[PDB]
Parts: C-alpha cells; sequence; structure tokens
C-alpha cells in the first residue's frame, strides 16, 4: 500500500556514514527507493550500490544536463518521502510503514520520529516574522505536536507537499524545513518511534566533529542571511544575530527618495540596525550631556518616542536638535568641523556635505547614523540658515521621554510640536516615510 | 495516486514510442516512467534524458549488477500501468480514474481498450498446464474476463505484477494472462478508451508484415519456454507448438517406463498424442489394406474402451496381428530384412518379438505390432496368453478418431489382462 | 554451516552429480547442497529427499513465483562453493580450508583444483568491452589469476556471487571469470585437491562428444549474448563470434551516421574491423593489378598515419582514385553500369547519388571501401559533387603502413591532414564520448 | 495573441534603462509580455507599469513562496522567449513576429539581432570540451551562422527550448546561454535585422561602465568555475584561466584509491594541472640537465611522449628514472636527503616518505608532482633496492632526443621496445581513455 522513498540530504563529504545507512535499508527492501542529494559529487565516492532504485541527485548547475535533473522531485515518484539524517539506520522492520499510517491517521502534515543518537529530536514551538526579520523559539505548549525540532530525526510527509516548497533541500534541512512549514501553519507530530544509530557513527575523532560543527555554523548562517532571518531567540532569552554589527557595513545601502530597500520588500528595519541606531543614540546623549550641549529629540526620533517610546520600526536614522552656539563645547563636534573623526568608542563624526549639520556614525564600517541639527533663536524662534523654524518656547524647559531605552529630552508639549512639523494628529496616524512612492 | 507507465510492447524498427512518452509528460512532466527492452533499441529511442525517465535493459551484462535487469527495482510507486505501443495520453486523470475503478472493484487488474485498429475485447482463457493446452474462448461474464485480445492499457498493483514468475515476458498480451489466470485473477475490461497516437506505427503493408512475423516468433517461443504446447479455441481452432513429423519427440528416450513428463507432474504432450494417433491411423490403414487381421491391445485397448482414445499419460499404441498374415504386408516383409521408411515416411522395423512403426526418422512416437498365433485354442507368443475365441469375432470400438478393432466382449477381455473394474479405476500418474 | 555447494556444471544424459552430493553429505549429514538446472534433469538425479538438499530450477514458470528462479533464495550461507560435476569429497574439511584462505588473503575468490584429467590451470585474463574482446594468456602472477581452465572448487561470498548479472549462466568456467575479471577480481588457486569422482561421468568417447557439442553451443551463445565478438590466447589462436561473408554486419544499417556500437558505448565490432581490413586489403590489391592510381584519404589516412590502422571507432574505408584511372578495372567499368558481385564475392556498385564507388565485402555484410575519383583542373584535384586539394600532394606517392599492408598516401601526408582536419588532428584523437552523445543525439 | 515574452536578465540595478525598455515595447502593442528577471528585487526601484502582462520574476529561494515563484518557465505563456540586453529598445514594429518567421523557416534552433550599441553582436565559432574543462571560441567560418556571439543582440528561442537548459538566466547570459547551446550542437543564426539601441543608453560614464564590468567580470568568473571551464581561449590563444595555480591547492586536491575526483565527474585532468606538470617538469629537467644528472622519461610520462609528445590527458603527474649515482650533483637532491627543500623557485624537492624516490611539486601549496625514480646497474640490470619494473642497462646506453609537454626530454634508446616490455605489446598504439562506468562497477 504505502510506498516511501527515503532521501539523505544531511551528511559531510569527508567523513559520513551514508553507505551504512543506505545499506540497512536495502537490507529490510532490497528495491527500497533511495535518493541521496548533494550539491557537487562528493569526493571521496559514496560508492553506494549501483542499483536502479539507489539514485544520486546534484543539487548543481550543469552545461551538459536539463533543468530536471537538478529538481530533486523528479527523482521521488512515490506519494511519500521520509528525510533521514547521517548518523541513523533501520534496524526494525516497517517502521517507515508505521509512520505513514500514523500521518494517514493524525492531523499534522508531518511526522517525525527520533534517531537514537547522542542528541535525539525534541519538540519545539515556532514563531516566523518575516517583516521584521526574526525567528522565534520556544517550548513545545501542546507536546508532542510542534513547529519545529531540534536534534535528529526521520520526517516523513507527502512529496507534494514537500517539493512545493521553496526550499525544500536547503542546509541545515533541521532549521530551513521547518522555517518554511511553520510560517505556512503546518504542524509536525513527534510519534514514539525511535530509529536505531549507526554502528560506526560518523566523526567519531573530536578533530573530525570540531570539522563538522564549524561547517555547519557557517552553512546556518548563510542560509539564515539567504531567506531573511537577522535574528533567531529562544525561551530563557538566547539571541544569535546574522546581520550587522560594529565591525561590518549596514545591512541596507544608500537609500534614495526617502524610502529604503527593505520597505519595497514588505519588511521593516532590521533588528540589528534598530540595535544599533538605539547604541548610537544613547552614546550621542551621553557625549552631549557629558559635553554641556542641550539637546532634544527631532523628527521622526520624536514621533517615535511620543507613539511608543522607541525608533519608529521602519526607520533608518536618529534626529537631534542642538543649540548653535553649545557646539564648541564638545570635543567631537570641534574636531568634525576640521574633519572626520573616530572616537573614543570607534564613532565617527563628520560636518556633512548637504545642509550645515553634524552626522555621527556607528562606526567607520557601519553607516546607521544619528543627525546633529544646530539650531540658534532669532527672536523667540529657533532657526537655521540651510534647510522648519518653530517657537523657542518649545525648548523651555525641555521634559523628559523615554526612547530608545534611556530617558531622553523633548520639546515641552511635544504633541503639539510634532503637529506643527508634520500635521494635526500625526501620533494617531503611521504612516511610510513618502506615501506617494509607497503607503 | 502515483502511477508508473511501463512500456514493453514496441519495435525497435519501427515505433510510437517517443510519441507516447512525450503525450503522458504533457500531463504530468515528473511522470515516472519506464520503457523495458531486452537490448538497447536501434535507431535510438531518444528518450528525453530526465529522472524520471528511465530505459531498463533486461538481459544480463557483463558490467550490471543482477538488479539492473529486474524491473522492480525501477518501479518506486504502488502502481502500474502497462501501455502498448500505438497509444497516447489526451485527457488527463485517465491513470487516476483506473485507479479508482480498480480499488473499488474486485478484479486484481483493470484495462481500458486503446482506440486502434484493434481495441482489446474479453476472453475467458482456462489453463492446464498438465495437459500442456491454453483454451480460449467468449467470456460469458464480461466485461470481467480472464484475458484480452487486442490492445490496452492495463493496470495492477506493482506487487502483484512483479511477483509473477515472468512479469514482462513478450508477447505481454499473452504471457500477462496466462499468469494471472492461472491464479485464478480477473481483469474488468472498464469503459475508459484510450486515443490511438497521431503518428502510428507500422503504417506501411511491409512493416506489418515484419512486425507479426517477429510477434508470431517470441509467441511460439514464449509457448515453448512456458510449456503450453497446444492453444484451442471455442470454435475448434488450434495451434500447435510441439513436435511434428520432422522434429523430435518431445520427451526423447524413456527410462524404466517413466517418460519425463510424468517427473514433472504433467501428462503427455498434446503434440505427441497428436502424432500417436495419426500413426495409429496409417498403420491401420495399411494393415486393413494388405487384409492383415489386427485388434487393439494393451493400454491402447483399456483407452477405447474407457473415453474412445489413448490413455493422456501413455506414450506409445499397442496393436495385436496374427503371425499368419505377417507377409500380406509389403511393410513387414521388408522390416524383417531391415528398417523400412516407406512412400509417407513411416518407419518399420522388426528388432524382440513384435514390429514397430515410428512417426518418422526423427520423430519415434511409435506403435507395436505383437503378433499371434492359434496353438489349440489359445493365441500365443513365443518370448500373456488369451483364448482364441475373443477375437471370434472382432468388435468396432471408436479409438483416436477412428473405427478400430477389438476383441468381442473386451470388458472382460480387458479384465482378464488387468484385473477387475481397470476401466473404471484409472492409475493416474501421482 | 557457512558454505553452500553449488552444482551448476553437469549434463542430464551423464552425470555423476549423486555420487557428488553423497560425497559432501557423508562429511557432513546437514551440508547445504543445492543442484541448478535450467529444467528438472532427466533421468531422475533422486537427491536424498532432506532440508539441506534442493534442486533449483531456474528457468521462469506459469506456476511459480518470481523468486523460484532466483539463485540466491536458495543459499543461506554466507559462501557459496561451485563445484563440477565429475568432483566428489573424501577428506573432510576441505571447504573451511577454503573460508579460511579466502579471508586471509586478498582474493575475492579461492579455489582447488579437482584431480581428473582436466585439473584447473591459472589464467591471465583482460576483459574490453570496448573492443568486445576477451584477451587469455599465461598467468604472470600465478596462482593470483585472473581466470581458471579447466575443473576446479571455487568458493566466493554469495553476496558476491548472486550480485553478479548471470551468476550461473553456462558455461560458468566462462561466464563466472569474465564478470570477475572485468571487475578487477582475482581468484587465488590453493595448495587443495578435491578427488575426483570414483564412477567419472562422460566416460565414453560418444557421451564426451555429445557433452562438448552442447557445450560449444552454450559458450557461443554466452559470448553473443554478452557481447564478446572475439577470444584470443596470449594475443593469437583467435575465435571468433561476430559476422563474417555469410552474414550481415554486425550493427546492420546506420542512421544516420553514427552506429549502434557507439550508443551502447562501445567501439566497432573486431570482426568487422577484420572484415573491412580484407576488404581494403583486396581492394587496394585489385587497383594496383590494373593499373588504378589510388590513395588513402579521410579517416583512414588519419588512421594510417597515427597508428596504422583503422580508427578502431571507425566503420568504413575511404579511398582517393584519379578519375581517368577508372577504365582500366573491370569491377569499376562493370560497377557503371550496374552492380557487379566479382569471383570471390565483393559487391562493386557506383553510388547515383554521391558519385563515388563503393565495394562491399559481400552480398549480405556491407562493410564497404568507398572510392573517390578525383580529376586535375590547373594542378587542382576536385569533383563535381559533396575538400579540394592541390595536386602536387599526389606527386608523388608515398609508401604507408595500414590495416596490416602498406598503402599508397599523399606525400607530406601529416600537411595533407591538417590542410583537411585541421593542426594537431593527428595527436588529438576524438574519442567517443557517450555523456555528450546522450546530450546531443 | 502574442507569441514571444521579451524576458530581460542583463541590467544593473544601480544604473539602467530597463524602464525604457519595457515602456518601447508597451508601445508597440500595449498586451506584449514581459518579464524582468532578477535574483533580488531592483533598488532604486524599477517602477514597471503595474499591468497583468508585465511581471518581475525574482528568481531567490524564500520563506513564503512556493516553489513555482523562482522558477523562470512559471512566467512564460508563450511558445517563444525573446531574450532582450538592457540597453536596447523597440522602435521598428513586427521585429519580433520576422524573428519568429525567421526561426520557423530556417534550421537554427536560436536566431538573434544585434542592437545597435557600441558593441554590437558578433558571430563566433565555439567548442564546448567538458572533458577537458575548456571553451574554445574563433571567428566563424559559416557566419551568419554562430555558434556563439559576442556583444549585444536580442535572441529568440522557443521557450521548451530555454527554460529545458540547466541554468537557463545564469548571469552573464550572453556567456551561460552559448555554452549551453553549443555543447548540445544547436546554432545560433544572425538575422539582418537591428534593434534601437535606447534614447537614454545605461551606463553612460567611465565610472559606471567600471562598475558594471568589474561586477560581471566577477559573475562571468564564478559562472565559469561553477561549470567546470577552467580554460577558456580565443584561436587556440589569449588563454584565459579559472583553476589553480602556484599559489593555491591544486584541483582535484587529496587523491584517494590511486583515483583522482576529476575521473569520477567523466572529466579528464583539468587544463591548468596539465600546465603546471608541464612547466614543473621543464624546470626539473632543466635544473637535472645543468647540475649533470641523467635521466630519462619514464612510465606514462615516457608512454604520452612516444604516442603525442605530452603528459597522457587524463594523468596527473611525471615521471622521470634518474642514475643514483649522479644525486650528488644536485643541490635540490642533496638537500632533499636531510629534509623537504623549497627552492628559490618556489619548488618544493623531498624524499619519498617509504619508497625511495624523489618528488618535486610545483609550490608548497600546489602538489602537482614530478616523480624522480633512481636507478643503478648491477652488471647489465637497472635496479632500485625498493619497489617499477627492472630492466637491462643497455637501453640507457645511449639517451635519445623525445619531444615531450613543450620541450626536448631524454628517453631510452629504442623507447618503443622498452614501454612495450613494462606496458605490454602495441601499447603506444591502444590508449584506453577513462571508462567512467567500468569505475562505476569497480569503484
Ligand atoms: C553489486 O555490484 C555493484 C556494481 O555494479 C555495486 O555498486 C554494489 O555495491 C554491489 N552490491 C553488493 C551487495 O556487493
Ligand atoms: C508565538 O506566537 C503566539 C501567537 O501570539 C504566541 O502565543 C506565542 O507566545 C509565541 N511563541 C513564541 C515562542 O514566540
Ligand atoms: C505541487 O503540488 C501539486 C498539487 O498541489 C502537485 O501536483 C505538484 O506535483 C507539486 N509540485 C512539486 C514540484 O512537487
Ligand atoms: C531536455 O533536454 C534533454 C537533454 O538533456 C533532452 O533529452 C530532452 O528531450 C529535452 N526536453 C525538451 C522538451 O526539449
Ligand atoms: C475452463 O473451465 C470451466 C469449468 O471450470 C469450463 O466451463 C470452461 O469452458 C473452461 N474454459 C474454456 C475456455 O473452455
Ligand atoms: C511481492 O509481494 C510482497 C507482498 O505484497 C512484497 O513485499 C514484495 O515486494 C513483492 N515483490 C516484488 C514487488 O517484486
Ligand atoms: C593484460 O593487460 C595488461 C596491462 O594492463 C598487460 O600487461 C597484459 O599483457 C595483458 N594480458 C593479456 C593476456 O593481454
Ligand atoms: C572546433 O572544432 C572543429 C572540429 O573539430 C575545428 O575544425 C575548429 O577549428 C574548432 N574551432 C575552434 C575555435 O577551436
Ligand atoms: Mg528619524
Ligand atoms: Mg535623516
Ligand atoms: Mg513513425
Ligand atoms: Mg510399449
Ligand atoms: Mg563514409
Ligand atoms: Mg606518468
Ligand atoms: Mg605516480
Ligand atoms: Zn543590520
Ligand atoms: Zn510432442
Ligand atoms: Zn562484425
Ligand atoms: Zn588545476
Amino acid at each position: 500500500g504505502p510506498r516511501v522513498t527515503v532521501l539523505v540530504r544531511e551528511f559531510e563529504a569527508f567523513d559520513n556514514a551514508v553507505p551504512e545507512l543506505v545499506d540497512s535499508f536495502l537490507q529490510q527492501d532490497p528495491a527500497q527507493p533511495v535518493v541521496v542529494a548533494a550539491d557537487t559529487l562528493p569526493y571521496p565516492p559514496l560508492a553506494l550500490p549501483r542499483i536502479p532504485n539507489v539514485r544520486l541527485a546534484l543539487l548543481q548547475p550543469a552545461l551538459d544536463r536539463p533543468a530536471a535533473a537538478s529538481r530533486p522531485e523528479t527523482y521521488v515518484a512515490t506519494e511519500f518521502v521520509a528525510l533521514v539524517p547521517d548518523g541513523a539506520r533501520a534496524e526494525a522492520p516497517g517502521l517507515l510503514e508505521r509512520m505513514v499510517e500514523a500521518l494517514r491517521a493524525g492531523s499534522a502534515r508531518l511526522v517525525a520520529a527520533p534517531v537514537a543518537t547522542a542528541n535525539p529530536a525534541r519538540c519545539l514551538a515556532l514563531n516566523v516574522s518575516l517583516r521584521e526579520w526574526t525567528a522565534r523559539y520556544g517550548a513545545a505548549p501542546a507536546a508532542p505536536r510542534c513547529d519545529a525540532l531540534d536534534g535528529d530525526a526521520v520526517v516523513l510527509l507527502r512529496a507534494r507537499d514537500l517539493f512545493n516548497l521553496s526550499a525544500p533541500l536547503a542546509r541545515p534541512v533541521g532549521t530551513s524545513l521547518f522555517l518554511q512549514t511553520a510560517l505556512r501553519g503546518w504542524a509536525v507530530q513527534l510519534l514514539d518511534l525511535t530509529f536505531a544509530a549507526a554502528r560506526q557513527p560518523p566523526l567519531a575523532t573530536a578533530h573530525a566533529r570540531w570539522k563538522a560543527e564549524r561547517e555547519g555554523r557557517a552553512r546556518r548562517a548563510a542560509l539564515l542571511r539567504a531567506l531573511g532571518i537577522r535574528l533567531v531567540s529562544w525561551e530563557g532569552g538566547r539571541l544569535e544575530w546574522f546581520g550587522c554589527n560594529k565591525e561590518t557595513t549596514r545591512c541596507f545601502g544608500t537609500v534614495v527618495g526617502d524610502t529604503p530597500a527593505y520597505l519595497y520588500e514588505e519588511r521593516w528595519t532590521p533588528p540589528c540596525c534598530l540595535r544599533a541606531l538605539r547604541e548610537t543614540a544613547r552614546y550621542v546623549v551621553g557625549v552631549l550631556e557629558a559635553a554641556g550641549v542641550r539637546y532634544w529629540l527631532e523628527g521622526g526620533s520624536l514621533l517615535g518616542a511620543a507613539r511608543h517610546g522607541d525608533i519608529i520600526p521602519w526607520d533608518y536614522d536618529v534626529d537631534l536638535g542642538i543649540y548653535l552656539e553649545d557646539v564648541g563645547n564638545c570635543e567631537q563636534l570641534r574636531g568634525a568641523e576640521a574633519g572626520s573623526v573616530v572616537d573614543e568608542r570607534g564613532f565617527v563624526w563628520e560636518k556633512a556635505v548637504e545642509g550645515d549639520f553634524f552626522r555621527v556614525q556607528y562606526s567607520e564600517s557601519n553607516h546607521l547614523h544619528v543627525d546633529l541639527w544646530p539650531f540658534y533663536p532669532r527672536n523667540g524662534v529657533m532657526t537655521k540658515d540651510t534647510w522648519v523654524e518653530f517657537p523657542e518656547h518649545f525648548l523651555q524647559p525641555l521634559v523628559p521621554l523615554p526612547f530608545a531605552g534611556f530617558v531622553a529630552q523633548a520639546p515641552n508639549n511635544y504633541r503639539r510640536f510634532l503637529e506643527l512639523k508634520f500635521g494635526p494628529g500625526v501620533i494617531e496616524n503611521p504612516q511610510y516615510p513618502n506615501p506617494a512612492l509607497l503607503s
């Protein structure tokens, strides 16, 4: 009744137990369909049995092959497919059949069986938010029904479901598969069945292990970058980042038309970029306060503070107003008028090209910035020479207002200040930076 | 509902297999297709070189493993559809509908005719290995039948097809249903119809004649391999695949009078039985032409009394003759000097008490003639006896398609020679 | 019990298999024994009716499952010992001794001679599927061999034997080592001897004659089925199993210009090459006696310049001739009026299509030499149907070995070839490419 | 209904004329199907007309898209596709239909029309050899029938043919398309039709051109490495290399079970590896001749010299024999007995792990090597006390010149005999190129 193709994707060419894996399934059924998938032909040779029911699917482009040759669904003729990791072995007979039976009888589109390795699979919850570039894992509230798995498992599903995914075999599969299935609201049922481990497991030496863990980590980082996951969180608070830092370029490059590239991709500001802007805003405020420079939250930064005490989630910089006469109080600002200045913490201060303002960048390589706009009073009206004006009484006095994790100084009556600069109801009506292009 | 298309019946010199395959790929580009052949077809089929289309070469090769010639290893799906050359897929989901009918019905095979010039028809089929015979007729319970004649897509479970002894032996239309009918399986001839190829194969008369010739040769080789010596039809037509006047007989030299077919748990090959009947008829004609008194003897008289024919596991014919009449017939006179091959190719020899007439020089199915003489009211030979009144007179008795001569009161005669109740209690081989 | 005795080489009408089986059961009543046959042997073998002795009938049958004709179905031990008829177990423990030898050495097979009149000899064997040739010779590293000649018990793992395509194809002594030698497997001939049967089979001249006639027929059918067209011993004593003067050529009609053997990932059959060499030598001899100027052309000239023979994946021979010399040859004059079969069976024909002449090996075998007549016009040899070349390449002609005789070639033939084919053609063969042929067609 | 889909793949996000291109085709037929294909959403925005017959095809995996979304055939519903490069514009009406008419009536799978830029397309010959990892370009002998094009052209072919290729839209299309079509034996016919250039051409400054060329050359280098093209040549020269060199590891790395990785790929030795082997062989021979070491071609090197004067194209090292008595003549060899020596030109000389031979590697990183096998006479026989079959000494008295790998080396006298003794009768005449099927069976 049930035909199941075994599909092997997670293995290392320098050190693997794929021959044992495939032979253990052949011992239960000599005609068992098996597909080993690889990006390039493994060397040293896998030396799989060269029989028609065992096939190697190379997922690489080639001058002498058709398109179908790198599409793994054309190697799978059966209704069901079972993803089997290296290090597993078939020992008990008919396990795939019991998995098929459980899937037909259940409600999850995926069923799974742990492998009795030193790291068997465990049930996990998972939320994916592409707009915020974040994947949030947690403990499974309704185990053994999960959104994702952590560790080694045989995962069985219908071929039509697996190969309608965008990247069915992207490595690591343990990360890539459940990111895609959870996003679609699919569940994986963790069954009470266990596959045995290989008798001679792969990666038996500490050096061979260490080599494999580093290659895997490199593949996971590349995968998350390819798919737009900048941040992974775990319950307990553990964070791992996959985007910006002080030592790299910022994520999105130069902005045209006030609308950064990620907005056209229906995503908001990457969380790593937002983290850096908050750190730069916190730092610059500390420097100005220690130097005796009067400053106040400006533009979108003040708007975000008034709404929810933080940067607007699709914004990409921070604006502060300062008193023009106070500029000479700050060492970095005095230096900036002479040229670019890299200070005690690696931040870069410059007097800008465009319009008589200062710009503080997170680092020499990461150009996320705070802009400082000098104003001087003319007759109770704050103004500048290169370009709106506003009454000085909004700055007399300033008021405290949470922003980006700290307390910042804002104009008093900032609701009216914001409506004077943006229009009535701006606090209550969020918009994109300019809606004629994108709303 | 995954079904592998499997193509076995085509000719390399003239086929429509590329169109057949392309037509199924137009409905599903990932459709599993297996084209099976004994050797690599030339001119090249030039099938699409995609993973879901595969050529399975069934003959042994020095550079291949055992699995490479085993077809179940090319088929991963639950169901398999045998598709003949000349068919094409036009509407979608026809294999799906065949799968539904199979699961809904009670026949292990379902079939959909192909709209060729010879779309499949239902047939009844009765297979007797003991008698080396397959009997075909009209199907009483159509559209449920034992076998098909003509073009059809046939769908069954892969586990059923590939546990057969010769699942892809050619011609499939003969070999498959011989095996399924023997197992008591039925094929349901569904009401769906597959279209014919838009450019059919064998368009010329020469090509069709060539293909019919090769096909007849394959069917003959297949039936001889599988132990079918006779195919008979309702209405009387006979098809012979055994020995004849110019060949050896099917079983050769006998040892311990137990011919080889008995150890195979079979009876006498029907072609051998036919040759014995013709030799019996011929010899009787010669004997009666020359005025030689003969009567049925031994197992021949027993079979005549029982069912008017040779006992179906027997392998010769015995006749008694009056020793005093031997000189009346030329062949017997010659047989005393040496072997005589007469005008009709029969071989008469003396060799021994008796005379032996063989069907031909190559085919050694024979009639033995046993001369007796009346000594004092008892018939006797010189190397068991019986009273002469059993021959005074002789009586007509049908045997082997003609009217033979038998001793009078022959049921009593037979119980003399074999024991009481021999006619009613045949000694069946075991 | 780790070894199953398997008997495949015997004749139904005259064998010593009952003594063979008995001799092994006398040493161990539980010894697994399998007698393999295509059909039920007659007269009856009458083997002991015990669970460890089985007769395996390998032919498909209307009333049997697929497994009944698969020999691995009948073996449940790690090893198989192939034992020929005429052997007998006398000393106990011989099979266990072969297993120990096998495990401790590097050969996949180990063998023990049987003490018959034809005890097994160690042989070298190279199998070339591309050239359809099996080359035997004396074994340089005896007692490590590629093949055996004569009677021996051969032990190997059941997993190795039954993974082969034709594990029990007859004669086993031929088919087994063709398959194992191709895989690079060695057989080690041990210092162990099995005794001969006390009543040997085939003890009369007539019985031996019947057996050898049947054996020869099975061997010929086996080599044709497996694509071995030529068997040689030390490069000589050639045995042919392909086409000849009275048959069609092996590959038949070519479409369009890719013969069948290239799709089979092989080269030209050596019997076809042999017929081409004979035809080229005959035609050249005819042209020379008649006084027809000729020279090697095209791939024939390329082959001669490369290695003095036909390019081994090519399938014909090309010669250029002087058009004005055509009249000096009876066969060529006859060919312009119609097809001519000359006194030695060669068929000379004039191509109405391409304006050349064609000489075929025989009426049935269409391996051919093509003759291309050129005529000079202002010092350039040219033709009226289709590359032309300067006449000085033919003034004079030079000798050049080709296909076992000395042929005529243009002078400066290296330059000549480079002009026709391109620079470096002689040093860079266009080797057949199965992968590419699969792609292009 | 239209029968051609315009497909735009070659353009740069930072500076393109794709909006003008799309508009020019829509002006001839507002229903004209147009696909713009890209690996990521182009930024700045292309702002293409939001109509059903204009579509952006993003060829990238994404967590929220089905498999079909990244497959370009999904976006084409017509029989034909016209690949149009940025910088082109549709002015004359009906040019695509004339191309369809040309393709149907001719015998080329592809037809093309130059674009009137500063780099209009030219007709080229192209031979692709996967076994030799080489793409050989040249002037087209049968123009306007070509194997490949260089420069800007609109190329038309059946969608069924384009999207059946392994890498139909791999960049640069001008390189990857014709590598795939020429390998298949398909021809492209350059038609006598011309597309106009855009009124505002892209990449109009030297700086913009510089940025575009740097990226395009990076895409090309990555493309050829992924496809196994190690060498590009023009008219047999102007060599362009994409393999290993003195500063890298060799292509096939560590060899396991006497079978290098290129054999399992069903190819021969990479041409960069062969180039480095010839250079190392010439260098080592030059060193031995200057130092007064007697040497001769040995084994498969001698076989290759005798057969065609070069390394056997699927071999991966070089073997020479030397008189052991002469070893002390060479400084590098005398140092090699103490330990590894990196000489003045980066070559690494070592005395073997076990086996009593010397090894000279191309560099510290690149381990392509020449092996030197020392022999010594024991009364007429050459022998090494470690085991390269022993042979009579008269084959070395005298030595003979033999072309090998671009220079003249020394070989044993009567080398045909010599070779047949070591390899067997007829070895020179019977080369056996690798059999990947046999390899797939034997391992
Ligand atoms: C059978 O032979 C093939 C070679 O064609 C090999 O790949 C496979 O591993 C072998 N299987 C066994 C069980 O030895
Ligand atoms: C996932 O989202 C659901 C829906 O709001 C929420 O109840 C749950 O706490 C989230 N879990 C994690 C681990 O983010
Ligand atoms: C995608 O799913 C459909 C049915 O929803 C199925 O017919 C098709 O084969 C699937 N595609 C792949 C590539 O698996
Ligand atoms: C696709 O390309 C392969 C060659 O690799 C060929 O066999 C197949 O027929 C092609 N299919 C189409 C539709 O062109
Ligand atoms: C098969 O046997 C049945 C009785 O079991 C008989 O009625 C039928 O006629 C036989 N088949 C044929 C084709 O005669
Ligand atoms: C025979 O049938 C059994 C049970 O259905 C199955 O396990 C086996 O695979 C079949 N044999 C084949 C398909 O060759
Ligand atoms: C077999 O091939 C080897 C080369 O690999 C050769 O030395 C030997 O002479 C050959 N033997 C025969 C009998 O051809
Ligand atoms: C391509 O190959 C052909 C035939 O081998 C040859 O004539 C031609 O010169 C080659 N062209 C190039 C550019 O190498
Ligand atoms: Mg802002
Ligand atoms: Mg700003
Ligand atoms: Mg046709
Ligand atoms: Mg009798
Ligand atoms: Mg020719
Ligand atoms: Mg060498
Ligand atoms: Mg070496
Ligand atoms: Zn960032
Ligand atoms: Zn008969
Ligand atoms: Zn031949
Ligand atoms: Zn290299």
